[PDB]
């Protein structure tokens, strides 16, 4: 099956993780990282810094890869292959743009009711500092049917 670039930022902090609500569209009240399509013409890094400074306003001096993860959907024949990566290195205060509203959270209140089902699964990885491999294949937005996560060395 054929698939197209995406990238998911975490802004995570010692204590807190930066989130933003969607704001527009059917999909709106879900809580997530920042992210989108990468371009043509923007390397990986390049899309996960833009998708964060058009989402939150933030700009970062690094961004770490933590994961990679393989979406798939019930009736989809596309994939989306999903890199991911966490950042503590902000260079200024979360802002609310067109399609995101940001919002910390502390991480004993991680609102996961509110996320993407698969948060639940690959965040707790990420808390522990690890690296993963992940595939998820979903039924909808809002079901999970399969998956599979693997701790790696390297991403
Ligand atoms: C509006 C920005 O949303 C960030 C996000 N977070 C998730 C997430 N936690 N899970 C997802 C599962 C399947 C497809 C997309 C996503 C996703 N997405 C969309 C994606 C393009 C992969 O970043």
């Amino acid at each position: 099956g054929a698939s197209r670039l995406y990238t998911l930022v975490l802004v995570l902090q010692p204590q807190r993780v930066l989130l933003g609500m969607k704001k527009r569209g059917f999909g709106a009240g879900r809580w997530n990282g920042f992210g989108g399509k990468v371009q043509e013409g923007e390397t990986i890094e390049d899309g996960a810094r833009r998708e964060l400074q058009e989402e939150s306003g933030l700009t970062v001096d690094a961004l770490h890869k933590v994961g990679q993860i393989v979406f798939e959907f019930v009736g989809e024949p596309e994939l989306m292959d999903v890199h991911v990566f966490c950042t503590d290195s902000i260079q200024g205060t979360p802002v609310e743009s067109d399609e995101m509203r940001p919002c910390w959270f502390q991480l004993d209140q991680i609102p996961f009711k509110d996320m993407w089902p698969d948060d639940s699964y690959w965040f707790p990885l990420l808390l522990q500092k690890k690296k993963f491999h992940g595939y998820f294949k979903f039924q909808g937005q809002d079901t999970i049917l399969d998956y599979t996560l693997r701790e790696v060395d390297t991403v």
